[PDB]
């Protein structure tokens, strides 16, 4: 395995995006993945839209949380998503709307659970969607450096690995450009659960 790997240089990544006053991050964090596979499987980079999900995937709570595995499973069952362009975000829900299937997915993997190099062998084949506890001042204020805590385990916010360092996770979140280091968090990998629990539940997207 690669020694490190970030693939946001190898252009399997959009550019970073805000979730605003909702919480879908369950949305953000998925859909993210599902833009990267896609782009690794077929050489297309295309933004997808994060309000299909909060309007139309009803297992999940639209601006009041939703979990990983029914986003996924929605995708897969509607036979696709649609454009970020096509159906854009509103940072609210509102009524489901028809939308054109421009991307599709097979299926999803789950990672072993609190098994870093497991986690780091996932991350090295394309990006994967893990929960973390983001409820601690340091981790919502933080700006920049390698970020080590302090935080717990209790999983509240999702977000996605796109790299990896020999120290760290590269961390994208949804929270806009404004927030850390360009909208990205640098985490240490401390093995365990992992720091925050950044490796007790994580997943990708899988597309033959």
């Amino acid at each position: 395995l690669p020694e490190q790997i970030d693939w946001r240089k190898k252009g399997a990544v959009t550019p970073v995006k805000n979730q605003g006053k909702c919480g879908s991050c369950w949305a953000f964090s998925t859909v993210s993945t599902v833009e990267s596979i896609n782009q690794i499987r077929t050489g297309n980079l295309i933004s997808l839209s994060e309000q299909q999900l909060v309007d139309c995937n009803k297992k999940n709570h639209g601006c009041k949380g939703g979990a990983f595995v029914y986003a996924y499973q929605y995708i897969i069952d509607n036979g696709g998503i649609d454009t970020e362009a096509n159906y854009p975000y509103k940072a609210v829900q509102g009524p489901c709307r028809a939308a054109k299937k421009v991307v599709r997915i097979d299926g999803y993997k789950g990672v072993p659970h609190c098994n870093e190099n497991a986690l780091k062998k996932a991350v090295a084949s394309q990006p994967s969607v893990v929960a973390i506890d983001a409820s601690s001042k340091q981790f919502q204020h933080y700006k920049s450096g390698i970020f080590s805590g302090p935080c717990g385990t209790k999983l509240n916010h999702g977000v996605v690995i796109v790299g990896y360092w020999k120290d760290y996770w590269i961390v994208r979140n949804s929270w806009g450009r404004y927030w850390g280091e360009q909208g990205y968090i640098r985490m240490k990998r401390v093995g365990g659960c992992g720091l925050c629990g950044i490796a007790r539940l994580p997943y990708y997207p899988t597309k033959a």
